[PDB]
């Protein structure tokens, strides 16, 4: 029959598939890296097209690698990276330009004048955004007043808008579905939590052709089919869809409330279940979407952070300092402390919670003695103290001190991160055998939309703390240690020039 | 409609290319699988991993230049030539990884079929040579090596295959199980002559014909493939080739006498001797080639196993490159080599020596030898052994290039051409485009469903971007060949079988 | 006797020169030396190993030239700047390892030299100002550091010294106990006017006047060693002077007006003021220099802490880099830097910024960021610093530079040496030897011993290999210094008093 | 006066080491000085950069230990072996660069040497073998090739000396042109039993008696040196070994049948046959050696070309290995080398077979073999080698050796060494001071001088650091030794005689 169920992750630097079977084991994975773009010093783009063949190349991948086909696929599941906006031709089905990555900064003018009119606590309090240029929001407009004759079409409804989701699904189903979710949604800076629809304002304010949207669903559900070839007659049912955070915290299990995860991925993800009541945060935190334990609409705080595991992709690629992502341990345990050095990975601003899009990346503590590790070290120290600071702002809204932090992710794998993690915080660290949450959740959610698993009870037992991580580090020092970030922090911001 | 695409089967990598109606290369994927050696002078590779990464490639190719899978009027196929599966006909699994052309492991079996006088026979009617190379011992070998095989075998639960074959059954999800005579002449197993399956050599090596594939035509539908997309989209699958030979045709060498040289993992030097199959005397091969309609011709073939693999050596082994390219770079920081000298017999000898227990050397080293001698030599062993063939190659076919056409990827290196030139003290044209084996497997895919009307249509499609002509005295190109000689001798009867 | 021989002690390495009569080279040795960084801003060398370093290297210069101890003339001697060194006369074993010019530590010290009041003074009896840079507080940092000291200082058990001096007294077996002005200058503990130690400043610093040496003129016999050879075999030592002062005198900057910019360790801009002790304005230093005949002149001095040692840090320690000379290869990579900046206060910051709580920092990281970017930009900032300088030496001197005298190691980089003219908006200069700090000394000893008669003689040497001429716009330049300034601005003060 | 200063004059380096009545070392110098290469096979030093460097290093330990002139008893000196040195007395200026001993170019001087019956006499009354190896071709060579030399040599003008003979004339500036026993030994010009030059040899190699030094004991005061430092102060000059006699010495291996192996830039076994010279009908050389007391000994030696130096190649040239430490984290990462041999013959053969037409070589190549096999290949070479010594000389002994004393740097490899012991199937014994050759050479000047009075008084001082076991199977050891011979004979005659 159909035992499998499949589970697309669209990263930010790379496309995923997965595949598992009812125990809810991989039995396939596949990946393919793409191209990141830098046109300016701070802009960040991707190719849509890119993306495109590199998620379905690898789909076939995973299957055709495992002899696996079309029929004994339940369903499919869909994650992605959240905010990448793109946009294109009715027709065609060709973009009218490139994908606008979550991290750019760009918008950064549009941010502005936001904020001088006034609509950071509307926009807070409608959206548990802030106003940076994180968001999809600034980002259509962008391609809009870019291109020509854009806003026209658009309300012509010749253009069509999109998140990665969105545009993957269009694809996939030959441009019939045009949908998008719940968690998605929220993250496009048009989006009304409350009302749980588009935001009058919000497309007003920003002038966007409401011609153009998606149409928001649940996020556990049906929403078209795929032929994928195979045999004929048949189609895969594309039924479960959720921003990669959110896929994290709910294949995690963090649906109930006061429930968190952080997670490691090309940035540091962090986020708690806030239950069907929405927290609005006074620490610089933000609002927004998650998962109830059904798939329903769940309300969560999440703190965002830029850059983690790309700052060590960073030190291989650019720097050519480390010859292997894991080399990065090899060479930062080769020195027991970083001899008063100081990385600010603020390659694309701040972020959280310090929102500063202006910031730039940067080094500090200088000595003619200081040497790659030292840098190597700092760059994944730095990684701690972000969350740290996130974590930081969490209790504080929330009036609770995680007493272990689960996480996971990609970069979870480095125990040096892991120890050094625990050790800064205080706190217990927990890393499970499968890290690849992100793509469980997907996978389970678009399994419940379609009998798989019935209930999240049947998951309960599957994830497994591999390891815990405990501080061995003094108080004193883990202060101290924080200290100097902070001050680093600091020196690191307003960097760029606003005229 | 408007496009075909081929599929190419690399020892080292599965690539797919996206051709229009005018002959363009509108895109291209390239995935690599790996290699794996079981022990040293083994070389296996796995069936489904070669399998995926060609699914994985021709959807990206399209999804890429945003093809619809309804656009495509055919797919042609072209392969490593002698890689051998065998799985269950039932369930679609390898009973073994597939054994590669260069794998060394069935030199004994070898050994027997010499004493058994076998070798006229074998040479007389496949036009082989009794070498571990071809896919016959291959066969063998892994049903000796499976315990009740044979059996299955006869009561036909097995198939037996090479890429080809083991490409379109995926893809025609087991309909059809096919092959061509490119190919089919590659196995050991296949009589040049009268076409099929030689009954001998079917009991010799002792293989139930019962798992063997048809044999069919090189441009041909032989099938449909579905690949997705609009529904009751389904692709017909119009041709397939040996890469040499797929690689022969792509340039247009329909006619008696013209040859080329492809520069691949390997070296392969073929020559079209039209309708009649010229027997070599001196160490090459007698093969089947395709007419300018994609009837059966025949060819002289001098095979050599390392070329550009050699450079891959150095660059993921060694560790001495950065890149394969970054091959001429160094090399040209050196003017010769230093006396050293380089045998790429990583796995034998080959053309026109068929020593499969020669293994690499590099000799004469003095203690102020660095690596861009040992690079550049690496490149020269590449010259070497082509001149080597060459050689075989005027004698038998009693030609003698005004000039030779060469194509493949280690074309781009013009330190490597021009050395060759010199080496040869000839003319080389070297084409616009270096993946002429894609375009064979388009052009023979194509002719077979009306893309094309004839091979008339794409000679203006030719190209020359460099023609490299020799700047060395005889004195020179001989003794650097003489130097050559001696080291291959060398090289020969290294591993011990006795 | 038809050689001169040049011994020049940098931070670095050890070298050693010889020079026929026509002032060619004739051979050269090096040899480096270890640097010591006990601790994140601290800097320290072993004076045996200085002093090793200098004698093989001594040795190997006419070894392998096949010169004989008996056809040299002189010895003249230059030396690293600052770095102080103590140790017991008694055994000649020094009682801490030298503290090298670049080491922090003594901020203490200056901070109370500054809460005390004592700015006025130093800057007007020494034209010094204070940091950790000069002697006067390594002395004294050692000496409340090592137990009973200021005894045996009192006693007459401990002797001080800047590099010449140690050299000079390990080369005499302890006989001569000399330093030259241009040195004496450097230590705080020196006034400039008087020209004679200064008890106010020995008095405020705590330091026995009996652990001081003569301080003589820069040519002049102070003694002879011997080396060795044909029995009775002895070389006058003729010759003492500061690196930087050696350069400026080997380059002929003699008359008032006078300056060039030498491109070592560190960056070293000095105009000769001749008999004028100028007084700085600018956040520049007044010091001693040489007239054409070792008489005493007066000095600018713009004095940068990291130039080449950024460039080697690279190498060395960042591993970025192969050979020091790829650094163009790689900066050339690039077009430029991606908005990055680099601020090589890796030893705090000096002129005219005078911050030693400042540290090295790096900005305007982007991910398209690359380690050309970067190494482009290493590059770049010894280039900037020096127009800083520049300009306040302009300030300070009042006149307007329409060329710059280059030398040192660094000035091979074709591109380093083009940006930053570009940068100035100034031509440069650049000579056929850049081996110039080691011409000075030569020349000093040679003028002593007669080797040389006049400086006249020497002036035909100069020949300018090449001369560059700023490429950028008026205005990119304004465009590219102001990112220079901000950095800045974000470096100091980095480090917590 | 608390110390003695041995100079350690080595192929690649010169050393300077200082010690105390302990014979503690207290102190050590090194510099590196170029290596020439003129072409293929030659070797070729600097006169003046070994002077200088040698000078230097002297110095550099003193100065830096804080020492002077003064606290030195004595100077003992130790050098390469045969390198040959040809200067105008005059001046103290050379003719021509030094030809380092692992030079090949006088292999046809061989050539007819061999062609005129001399082996046997040459054997007889030098102990040794006619291969380039040795002095006397250098001479004639260096004579011959510059236009006229031989005349000046006789009228006056002309002095020849190895490199402790060198070294003592600059050092005194004229004053002495002296040699030792154990340097004139190896000049294939000097008598053995007769214990002076011989007649015949010069008069065959056409060599002026007139620029011959004077030979001297081992351990003697040939005179004294002026260091500078505090007035009337000169240093004597009593002790000169070749480096690898002074590692016998200095070794201790003070009676016959007393060996061991030091591990440098070659690799040299000794055996001290005591009184009588034994002689070689195994392929080694018979030499002079030192007793207990610095006198007239003789020894057996087997004498490896390339060894340590192997590793400067993967390092420096091959550039593979970051720090020539590297080699043993390299190579312990494989625990084999699938099949591969290094015949490091860089500059021919050497014992036993001296084949100076030998270049070194890499068998048994195949597509998976990576830098790592190459890396242990090249030093189990170092191992084998030793192997091929040990037995000749075992039979040419007559002694069955228990254990192998090693020495040199290398020895700090324990890869090396128990895989040394491995293919020895014998226990290595590992010293605790590595500078053995410095050791010796300080031991021979300090004795001159009434330092010591007598070995006795260090019988103790000498330890073993470390004993190393076999582990390994006849069989297999056996197995492995093969492929090695296997090896080398491929190697044999690479180069062509003209």
């Amino acid at each position: 029959e159909k035992k499998y169920i499949v589970a697309l992750d669209q990263g930010t630097t790379s496309s995923r598939a997965v595949v598992m079977d009812h125990d809810a084991n991989i039995i396939s994975v596949s990946q393919r890296e793409f191209e990141q773009i830098y046109p300016k010093p701070g802009w960040v783009e991707h190719d849509p097209m890119e993306i495109w063949a590199t998620q379905s190349s690898t789909l076939v991948e995973v299957l055709t690698k495992a002899d696996i086909s079309s029929d004994q696929i339940a369903a499919i599941g869909i994650t992605n990276q959240r905010e990448t906006t793109i946009v294109w031709e009715k027709e065609t089905g060709k973009p009218i330009y490139n994908a606008i990555v979550w991290q750019c900064r760009r918008t950064a003018e549009i941010c502005e004048h936001l904020k001088r009119d006034g609509l950071e606590d509307y926009i807070r309090s409608n959206t548990g955004l802030v106003i940076d240029p994180y968001f999809s929001g600034t980002k259509v407009k962008w391609i809009l007043d870019h291109v020509e004759g854009s806003r026209e079409r658009a309300r012509r409804g010749e253009l069509l808008f999109g998140t990665v989701d969105t545009w993957l699904i269009w694809k996939m189903t030959q441009g019939r579905v045009h949908v998008t979710d719940y968690t998605n949604a929220s993250r496009t800076m048009l989006f009304n939590i409350h009302t749980l629809d588009w935001d009058d304002k919000m497309l007003e304010v920003l002038d966007i052709p409401r011609e153009m949207l998606p149409e928001v669903r649940r996020s556990s559900e049906v929403y078209g089919q795929t032929n994928i070839g195979g045999k004929g007659g048949t189609r895969i049912p594309i039924s479960g869809i959720a921003g990669d955070q959110q896929a994290a915290l709910f294949g995690q299990l963090c649906v109930k409330e006061g429930m968190a995860k952080n997670t490691y991925g090309t940035g540091c993800f962090m986020l708690m279940n806030t239950g069907e009541k929405a927290v609005k945060s006074e620490n610089g935190l933000l609002t927004t979407i998650a998962c109830g334990p059904t798939g329903e609409v769940n309300y969560a705080l999440e703190g965002a952070v830029f850059m983690a595991g790309a700052s060590i992709q960073w030190l291989r690629d650019e720097m050519k300092l480390i010859n292997d992502a894991y080399d990065s341990e090899y060479f930062a345990t080769k020195v027991q402390n970083t001899n008063g050095v100081y990385v600010v990975p603020a390659f694309t601003g701040l972020g959280a919670p310090y929102w500063d899009p202006y910031a730039r990346g940067a080094i500090f503590g200088l000595t003619r003695g200081v040497n790659a590790n030292h840098i190597i070290r700092a760059t994944l120290e730095s990684i701690a103290y972000q969350t740290r600071d996130v974590l930081e702002a969490m209790q504080a809204d929330s009036g609770i001190r995680l007493h272990a932090l689960r996480v996971d992710g990609g970069a979870v794998a480095n125990n040096f991160l892991m120890q050094f993690q625990s050790d800064i915080l205080g706190t217990r660290v927990e890393r499970p055998e499968v890290r690849e949450v992100t793509a469980l959740g997907a996978a389970y959610l678009a399994g419940l939309a379609v009998g798989f698993w019935q209930n999240l009870d049947e998951l309960q037992e599957k994830a497994v703390i591999e390891r815990e991580f405990r501080p061995g580090i003094e108080t004193t020092e883990r202060n101290y240690r924080y200290a100097g970030w902070k001050k680093a922090v600091k020196r690191a911001m307003a960097w760029e020039e606003h005229d």
